[PDB]
C-alpha cells in the first residue's frame, strides 16, 4: 500500500467506479510518476478498497484473459493466508472475496488462480498444483449435490463417491481418506457463500423462450459442427469471419449450463467478438440460472464492437441486457445494437 496512491484514494475510487479503465489508468500514473510497480499495487487497492469499489468490475479486471489482468490476480491472490486454512475453508474464504463473473472461463482463471496459491502456503496438503485444481472443481461440483433441493438425498453424492473420482488425482494417486472425510463433511454442514454478477459484460441474450430461436437453435447445431462457416448462422455479419470453439472441460454442460465459446474474427479488420452459450441441466438450474443464456462480447480492436452488434442483431429474440465492457460503454453498445437492428431489419 504505497503512500502516493494511500494520499488520492478517493479519486482513484471515483475514477474507477465510473469506468475502471480510467481508474486503473490513474494507479498506472502514479506507479510510473513514483517508478513502482503497478501489477502489485493495483492488487493492493483491489483488497485495501474492498468495502469501497465496484466489485462486479474487480471480479471483471481479474478474471480476464489479458497479461496485464492475469498477472494482477496472480498478485491478488498470493496476498491470501491459505496457510493452516483447511482445503474446504480456504476455498470457502477465496470464493467469497468476489462478485463472482458470470461466466464459466472468467470463473475458471479464479479457480486455477487459488488452486496455485493453495498448493503454494500448503505443499504437504495436495501433492501438485493440479491436484489443487481437480480437488476445487471436485469441491464446487459437490457444493451443487450437497446442496441442490431438486435432487433426492439418495441420488446426492456420497463420501465414497467422492474417494471414486480422485483414485489418481493426487499427482496420478489418492488424497488421504481422513482429508477427504475432513473435505465431504465441512461441505456437507455448510455451501459455499457465492454471490454472482448481476447482468455480465456486453451483450446478453435470455429467454425462458430463447431455446426455441431460430438463431440460438443455429448456433447450437454449430457448436458440435466441423468447417461449417458463421454467415450460415450470422447473416449479418461478413462473409470474411473466421472461428475458433472451445468445447466445456472435464465437467460438462450438464453442471455449468455452459455449452462452450465462439470466437468470430474479421480477416481483413481484425475486429473480433466472442458468443457464450449456456443451457440449464437439472444440476445447473438451481444454482446457475433456469433459462438459457447468449453473450456476446466485442474485443478491444476498432469494429469489434459493430461485428458483436451484428451477430446479436441477427437473433430473433431481443438482447435482454446490455453492460459496458472495460473499453466500451453501455451507450455505443445499444448505438451499434438498435442501429444493425434498424440496418438487418430490411429484406
Amino acid at each position: 500500500s504505497h503512500p502516493e496512491i494511500e494520499k488520492a484514494q478517493r479519486e482513484i475510487i471515483e475514477a474507477f467506479n465510473a469506468k475502471p479503465k480510467n481508474g486503473i489508468n490513474k494507479i498506472k500514473e502514479i506507479c510510473e510518476q513514483y517508478k513502482i510497480s503497478p501489477n502489485e499495487e493495483i492488487a493492493e487497492f483491489f483488497h485495501q478498497q474492498r468495502k469501497n469499489l465496484d466489485l462486479e468490475a474487480v471480479g471483471d479486471y481479474l478474471s480476464s484473459p489479458e497479461a496485464e489482468n492475469q498477472q494482477v490476480l496472480k498478485a491478488f491472490t498470493s496476498q491470501m493466508n491459505f496457510n493452516g486454512q483447511s482445503f474446504v475453508e480456504g476455498l470457502r474464504t477465496f470464493l467469497k472475496t468476489f462478485k463472482l463473473p458470470g461466466e464459466a472461463q472468467k470463473i475458471d482463471r479464479l479457480v486455477q488462480s487459488f488452486s496455485g496459491a493453495y498448493f503454494q502456503q500448503n505443499p504437504d496438503v495436495v501433492s501438485n498444483a493440479d491436484a489443487a485444481y481437480l480437488l476445487a472443481f471436485q469441491t464446487i461440483m459437490l457444493n451443487t449435490d450437497l446442496h441442490n433441493p431438486s435432487i433426492p438425498e439418495k441420488n446426492k453424492m456420497t463420501v465414497d463417491g467422492l474417494k471414486r473420482n480422485l483414485r489418481g488425482g493426487n499427482n496420478g494417486g489418492d488424497f488421504d481418506a481422513k482429508f477427504l472425510e475432513e473435505l465431504y463433511s465441512e461441505i456437507k454442514a455448510k455451501p459455499f457463500e457465492l454471490n454472482f454478477v448481476k447482468t455480465s459484460p456486453g451483450y446478453e441474450l435470455t429467454s425462458t423462450t430463447l431455446n426455441k430461436d431460430s438463431t440460438f437453435k443455429k448456433l447450437d447445431s454449430f457448436l458440435h459442427s466441423t468447417d461449417v462457416n458463421i454467415n450460415t448462422v450470422f447473416p449479418g455479419i461478413g462473409d470474411n469471419v473466421k472461428t475458433t470453439v472451445d468445447q466445456p472441460k472435464s465437467w460438462l454442460s450438464f453442471k455449468t449450463g455452459y455449452k462452450g465459446t465462439i470466437t468470430l474474427t474479421d480477416n481483413k479488420t481484425s475486429a473480433q467478438a466472442t458468443i457464450q452459450v449456456y443451457t440449464p441441466n437439472i444440476f445447473s438450474k438451481w444454482l446457475f440460472g433456469e433459462q438459457p443464456r447468449v453473450i456476446i462480447q466485442p474485443g478491444q480492436t476498432k469494429e469489434s464492437i459493430d461485428l458483436a452488434a451484428k451477430a446479436a442483431a441477427d437473433f430473433s429474440s431481443p438482447v435482454k441486457n446490455f453492460k459496458a465492457t472495460y473499453d466500451y460503454e453501455v451507450g455505443d453498445l445499444i448505438k451499434a445494437y438498435d442501429n444493425q437492428k434498424k440496418l438487418i431489419t430490411i429484406e
